[PDB]
């Protein structure tokens, strides 16, 4: 992969100060693809932070809008994130990713952990599910007419321990590039479903649904942990 | 940090072919610091692959030497690894790290997973140890006169779930920059010991002891999983 994104910054940020990160991209222009920021607090789901698109138009998670600024420098291929008035609740791995016209959020950086410390809105998924080698497994995601209902702007991600999400299915049904076809997506009203046939040992991971939402936001589900039953 | 290292290469290699990776460094010269390669097969201990130093002098893991070549391009800040005659047993996350004069293997790349597929010398550690918040805990590593007994060339690493090792201790004692001082290391004949006083929640990880050997090979231990007992 020549397309890549890398987050950079100072992790440790004292409470009440501003947290500032830079995402440096290579192998493509921000004038052709959007860039988004996602975070994941140690031991939580994925939360959308905000996005900046080709024309520089920006979009923010309403819960964070209070202290968020996203900017960009075209010449240096950089996208900046500033988060003000940081507290311990902003401790997280911060991820940037690309958002493309026809391939979905396909490429993500590796993630940068930021710890905030001093002296030393709703998509529902079953939290767990399991199946054995060879058989199929379904993971459902419930929302509403604003989002999963609004139409076919549903994504599914895979995340293994300590690692950036990998896009599986975008447009609710379309398989991303390089994704094996034992993965498929469907949608029915306010519900979207991922199906994994021919379960494999390496499918054991957490799974996240995400959906566009009427107020130009992006919402993630609560995550589903999949376990595979072997014979070993 | 300014210092960073990044592995880059193909997606998957076919068996009996040549796996080739490139390590690009930034924030320092290979003419000032050595570069080493380490790998980690799924669910398995760290294994040293080989090293190239400031004068280009190379050193290899005897078990892999047969099909190993490490090269470098100084003008471009690159170090190259070639592994021939790959089989399924070479599937692994490959890591490239810096070896310094006075700071140990302090900085490591993020790791690149490489799987070898078609269309379908000994350091002993206990496998587990555990403790509640605040207590001290010890992890022991046995070898021999060639290695842990050779002298004070012992390191300790920490690895969380899907992440590059972090150096804790070097010189069999000297703690590393930025490492908190509840970690200490001691040595007593053919045995080296890492002690963590005041166990913290984020110490929950695997721990590896590595040692220089007589034959200028680096050897890693079998790994120790440390669990912390909450009240949750």
């Amino acid at each position: 992969g020549q397309v890549q994104l890398q987050e950079s910054g100072p992790s440790l940020v004292k409470p009440s100060q501003t947290l500032s990160l830079t995402c440096t991209v290579s192998g493509f222009s921000i004038t052709s693809d959007g860039v988004l920021w996602v975070r994941q607090a140690p031991g939580k789901a994925l939360e959308w932070v905000g996005a900046i698109y080709q024309n520089g138009a920006t979009y923010y998670n309403p819960a964070l809008k209070s202290r968020l600024s996203i900017t960009r420098d075209t010449s240096k291929s950089q996208v900046s994130l500033s988060l003000s008035s940081v507290t311990t609740e902003d401790t997280a791995v911060y991820y940037c990713a690309r958002d493309t016209d026809y391939d979905g959020m396909d490429v993500w950086g590796r993630g940068l952990l930021v710890t905030v410390s001093s002296g030393g809105a709703v998509l529902t998924q079953p939290s767990s599910v399991s199946g054995s080698l060879g058989q199929s497994v379904s993971i459902t995601c419930s929302g509403s007419s604003s989002n999963v209902g609004y139409g076919n702007y549903v994504s599914w991600f895979q995340q293994v321990p300590g690692s950036a999400p990998k896009l599986l299915i975008y447009g609710a049904t379309s398989r991303a590039s390089g994704v094996p076809d034992r993965f498929s997506g469907s949608r029915s009203g306010n519900t979207a479903t991922l199906t994994i046939s021919s379960l494999q040992a390496e499918d054991e991971a957490d799974y996240y649904c995400a959906s566009g939402d009427s107020g130009s936001s992006l919402v993630f589900g609560s995550g589903t942990r999949l376990t595979v039953l072997g014979l070993e």
